């Protein structure tokens, strides 16, 4: 890499305040929440282009120099990396000022966005133009990007809560420069880019998910119509042991799609996490017990495990399904509630807002949990929807957590046939030995979930090679060949998804 | 390529009872509907492996010798060509004999399949095991693949009915013989194989549709579950010119997801040409008028334009939507009609078994309709599903067919936001006179939609060059690097989807 030259003919291109080019002028793009005991993942500079013509020429820059760049939206990939590289010399092609929504079609419930447009972006525009469509979000603070959560392959709330099922077109700078659009996007003066996913021949938009082959300028997204009616519900469980029934009850009622957004079924140790520290709930020294844990959940209306679902469309279509809703979920030892008895419950409003796709109030109290806070790696294994995988995982990943002096706090993202299981490993990353305990404990959940069938749905910088490691090996090198012939100088994200030229 | 050195090879792993390797052996596959005045689509020889093993020695042979594969799973890909390859001197790999249900998961509403099965044995295996799961089939005769179908990006008419959302985890034979699984497949005893699409890192199972990068070797594919009731309808709309309304009409409802089930919108002169010749109707030489059509149409108790669709339930969802979706159709001047309506309706009967994925047993009428028959070529350009653009895109074909002394015979299968313009391109293919001007009238009819934004989901080997040519120049090289990486000696269907060596 030049990387002298590189960053000089950067500041060409989108002018020299918006290159960042020394250890100093980097830090606001160097902070991550995942161990890092070598201090190994970071950035040497930043660019901050504001048109694809200056991304093309960048792309052009970084070819002649061999300087890679480290491709994000809004980089909010907070337990994943933030925007931490996966390999050393790296710079950050921000692309947060990108930020226009191209097209939003009302008729056809669709929205055309470039990378830096915000959640809170968007659901302003539809609100501000009353168009009433939704909108479905992460549970994340006031800035995040549905492009890049998409292309994460990331996770909402509502019946569209399978992000990448719902994107439609794409514009990729592909990595000599040139642009692309995929699906019918390359047709000139295409009405259908938006309407028709697949175009004719290979299906290119996976390959621009969880992958370094193209920088992603513009994507398309459904978006779903807004109901006339939205019914949120909490399911209460009280014991840890639930696991496998309420996997068991609610997989019917997916398939079936009686229930058709993404439910999540939280742990108490994560919910009390959000709003209140370890040593509110235990001494610091001592287990988080399940008495403790139950005490604590009962105090504050929740259960041990607590489900959220909802049911959208009119009073008579909620009417149709909620009756056996009930009596497959209450026959499983579940409560069902709804907003009539959880008045007050700061739990159920967060989930009542994230299932309507609507913004929360800023506060990542996950942070905050242990000695110091400011340690959080996501650990996020698939199962199939399986009340027995669940009980193993849940038992295989609390031993190990606690084996390394951790607490087990995690949730079930449950899908139609699938599983996100999230694990949050929550540490004082401040103190050096707890980062290091913590890094230790992460490689052995991935090794050990490895060892019984299971790995990761995403992971973050310091473990996308051991992740890549549980998955085939002809795997691996099928995506280095995809690499090495559509970016042969190597000049796009190297190592994400353990991808290296 | 050293044709005879590979077809020695080849008896050597299948058995000389299992390759065909001279123009009379080679007959069985060679037939096809499409235009092919210059009889340049054709296989040189065919193989019929039994076991994947099989087919990873032939791949490797393929290889030594530069014999190029056509690949197929039953081959009845009718109106895009059969079995015949898109350039000249390729064998065919025909997997027919690889059949194997390998699992079929009743919980989770999944199964598992080699590329031979059929949707008749996968039905009769449900029904066998009562096993309340439901399939999606095209409108085809008693045979075809739900692996080649899903492959080629097929359509069937339940909720299950865009066939390539339901597919989850492979197994594909790349061009060096190593085998890959996609998804969590490639974990070893992972049973999350058909419970989640993506995996880890970049997506790759739609590089394998519409493709020549791979060999699928076993697919899964997400079942429906059998609903409580079932309840078909009919709209029927009195004109010709009713189309836009009839877009405008269901637009909303599929949108809003009242209707979830793929709807076919069939014309009144393709139904007629399911069950009659054109000379039933009209004499030889003259146009196939509109008031001929309403005639005909009207005794048999069809509109000028029939829609289909169902809904999946109780009683109780079901009566949630039909008032709304009743109104919604009825304001666009449509009739809707039960079964309790259109008894010995044989059209009525026909979407009934397809909406509740049934087979049909019956002859495909359409191979006879004007003259001595035989010619048959689908044009399958996309829309957005706007009225504006079904009634132009009918207008324009309209034209051009009739221009060349052809019938309009069509239907829209409406989407979510899309459509797919079925055109089926009927003509007497044993006058070479007439096999000659449906060539020229597919040639028009690709160039002409192409420049006015539209082009094809899907089509036949004829065509697959000039349909290439209407998406754009980067796609193509993009197209072009990945094959010349994934498949060095370009031994894997040449020229399927435009794509070259
Ligand atoms: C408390 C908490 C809760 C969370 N809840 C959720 C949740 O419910 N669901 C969820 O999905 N996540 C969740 N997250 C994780 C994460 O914060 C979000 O997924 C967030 O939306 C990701 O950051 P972003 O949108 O800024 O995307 P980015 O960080 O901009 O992008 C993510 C990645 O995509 C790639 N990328 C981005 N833009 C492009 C581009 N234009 N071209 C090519 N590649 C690009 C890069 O690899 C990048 O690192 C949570 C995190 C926390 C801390
Ligand atoms: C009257 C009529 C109505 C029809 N209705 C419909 C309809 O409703 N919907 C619809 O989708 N089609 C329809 N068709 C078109 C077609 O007949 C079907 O799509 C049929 O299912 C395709 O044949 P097949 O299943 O044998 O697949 P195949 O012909 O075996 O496969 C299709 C293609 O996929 C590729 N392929 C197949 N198997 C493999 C593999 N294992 N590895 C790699 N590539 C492979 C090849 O390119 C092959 O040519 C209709 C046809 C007619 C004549
Ligand atoms: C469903 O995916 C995620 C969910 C969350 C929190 O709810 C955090 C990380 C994820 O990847
Ligand atoms: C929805 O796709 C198709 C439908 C048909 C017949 O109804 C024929 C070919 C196709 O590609």
């Amino acid at each position: 890499a030049d990387f002298a030259g590189a960053m000089k003919a950067f500041r060409g291109v989108v002018g020299a305040e918006w290159v960042f080019g020394d250890e100093e002028a980097v830090v606001p793009w160097s902070k991550t929440y995942i161990p890092d005991p070598a201090h190994q993942y970071k950035p040497v500079g930043a660019v901050c282009p504001q048109s694809v013509e200056e991304v093309q020429e960048i792309v052009r820059i970084a070819n002649t120099y061999k300087q890679p760049l480290w491709t994000v939206s809004t980089g909010k990939n907070m337990g994943y990396g933030m925007t931490a590289p996966a390999t050393p010399g790296q710079v950050v092609l921000d692309l947060k000022r990108m930020n226009r929504i191209l097209e939003v079609d009302a008729d056809l419930g669709t929205c055309l966005l470039e990378p830096g447009v915000t959640y809170q972006q968007l659901k302003d525009y539809l609100e501000e133009h009353k168009i009433p469509l939704w909108i479905d979000v992460p549970d994340v603070g006031p800035i995040a990007s549905p492009v890049g959560n998409t292309l994460d392959r990331g996770v909402g709330y509502t019946p569209y809560g399978e992000h990448f099922m719902f994107q439609c077109g794409m514009e990729v700078c592909l990595p000599d420069g040139r642009l692309m659009r995929t699906g019918m996007g390359s047709i000139k003066g295409s009405t259908a880019w938006q309407a028709f996913k697949w175009g004719y021949g290979p299906y290119l938009d996976g390959l621009f998910t969880q992958s370094n082959f193209g920088i992603v300028t513009k994507m398309g997204l459904w978006l779903m119509p807004k109901p006339p009616v939205y019914k949120p519900f909490m399911v209460r469980h009280a014991n840890m042991e639930d696991v496998p029934k309420i996997i068991e009850a609610m997989r019917p009622l997916r398939v079936s799609n009686l229930v058709a957004n993404c439910n999540l079924m939280m742990s108490a140790s994560y919910q009390l996490a959000m709003f209140k520290r370890r040593n509110e709930i235990v001494p610091d020294g001592a287990p988080l017990d399940e008495a403790s844990l139950k005490k604590a959940a009962s105090a504050n209306g929740l259960g041990m495990w607590n489900t959220y679902f909802a049911l959208y469309g009119t009073e008579q279509t909620v009417a149709g399904v909620e009756p056996i809703i009930r009596a497959t979920l209450t026959a499983s030892g579940g409560e069902v509630l709804t907003a009539a008895e959880m008045e007050g419950n700061p739990w159920f409003h967060h989930h009542q807002t994230l299932m309507q796709g609507g913004l929360n109030l800023d506060e990542v109290g996950l942070l905050r949990w242990r000695g110091a806070g400011g340690g959080l790696a996501w650990f996020a294994p698939v199962a199939a929807a399986r009340g027995v995988e669940a009980e193993r995982q849940t038992a295989l990943a609390k031993e190990i957590v606690e084996k390394h002096g951790f607490d087990y706090t995690a949730a079930y993202a449950i899908g139609w046939r699938d599983l996100h299981h999230i694990i949050a490993l929550l540490f004082d990353k401040a103190d050096p030995t707890q980062e290091q305990k913590a890094d230790a404990c992460y490689r052995e959940l991935v090794t050990r979930f490895g060892a019984q069938g299971w790995a990761s749905y995403r992971t973050g910088v310091n473990s996308m090679d051991l992740v890549a490691q549980q998955y085939g090996e002809v795997n691996r090198d099928f995506n280095r060949t995809l690499k090495r012939a559509i970016d042969p100088n190597g000049i796009l994200s190297p190592g994400k998804s353990g991808i290296h030229p």
